[PDB]
């Protein structure tokens, strides 16, 4: 465990809905909040949006 909200993408994501962001494996993701339907909200390189939670793992 490390304090804070640092995660890493283990899976890619291609956006398929309003407000979704892409993810690429290995990227740093700051997890901000949770949504409905298995989606979480996070920040990658100055963009924030939705992606499936199963794409990320905590550092």
């Amino acid at each position: 465990s490390v304090p804070g909200r640092k995660f890493i993408a283990v899976k890619a994501h291609s956006p398929q809905g309003e407000g979704e962001i892409p993810l690429h494996r290995g990227e740093a993701v700051k997890v901000l909040s949770i949504g409905e339907g298995g989606f979480w909200e996070g920040t990658v390189k100055g963009r924030t949006g939705w992606f499936p939670a199963d794409c990320v793992e905590e550092v």
